[PDB]
């Protein structure tokens, strides 16, 4: 029926692989930042819709070719636009209590472009959760013994890129595969 | 970075509904607050197909359901969302929202997607009555609301009349 419209639709094998590695450190990032509040609950859910973006474009990728080198940035301008979304959050809130979280989020985001590479995705995502750690270590620093639901924050977002790092290494090593 | 041709004509007719409702909603917060936040995803899910279907050749059954399934669970949470809060003070703006969010499955018709979203509308117009009858002559930030919410699907008609007229454009190379 029409009045019903669009129904729930099963995701494809893309999607499927990157869910199974990056549901368990997602739900675990979102069930602690939702815990912690104020700013670090407000970060989550644009992380949560650039990973959203993320899943949209993995099945684009899967049903489509490659398109020319200016065609690309027309179908990567939703997703980039989400990435510089939680990026200015951060330079926007410079005095909030939980400026590290903010910066380790905002300054490793970008690892959510690594579907514009043709070459290397996985090194450039390391040195993205690299970036992420720098601003993670003096979260523990300051909470490692204060407020364990900040420890297991830090650990939950870290391994959401590490997770990433597997899903590429297993099905899209040399680049994000295009149909 | 820069949007191409079909989701900058989106954003010249909805950009200003789109912001009006998130700032409205916001005012009136609570339940309202959290569930145009999901709206407000699902729009974002709707331009990312409608940047898909600019570049990308009409896909065939299953093919196309994988494009459309990131969508079809956005539009589901908002439904979700609606049903789990029953006993909400803003049950009603649940309500509008929840029984007209399936407008941006429009993206998956063959034919006839205005009159489809039309009456989405007027499921939303159904429900934005009653948040009209309970809260005019108590606050004017759910008139000015309900007006935001209801020029969303409006200005998504003028889009699809201006460029999707028959059903949603695919690319033909």
């Amino acid at each position: 029926h029409h009045s019903a419209g669009l129904e729930v639709l099963f995701q494809g094998p893309y999607v499927q692989a990157f869910d199974s590695l990056l549901a368990n450190p997602v739900a675990e990032y979102l069930k602690m930042s939702k815990e912690i509040g104020g700013d670090v609950q407000k970060h989550a859910e644009m992380v949560h819709t650039g990973l959203k973006l993320e899943r949209a474009l993995l099945a684009t990728a899967s049903q489509c070719q490659q398109p020319a080198g200016n065609k690309l940035s027309d179908l990567l301008a939703p997703i980039s636009e989400q990435i510089q979304e939680v990026i200015t959050f951060r330079e926007k809130n410079r005095g909030s209590k939980f400026f590290n979280h903010l910066s380790a989020v905002s300054e490793s985001i970008q690892a959510l472009g690594w579907v514009a590479l043709a070459a290397k995705p996985g090194p450039f995502v390391k040195e993205m959760n690299d970036a992420a750690m720098f601003y993670t270590n003096r979260v523990l620093k300051e909470y490692r013994d204060v407020d364990k639901k900040h420890v297991d924050w830090v650990r939950a977002y870290l391994s959401i890129w590490t997770e990433l790092q597997a899903y590429i290494k297993e099905f899209h090593t040399t680049g994000l595969a295009w149909s």
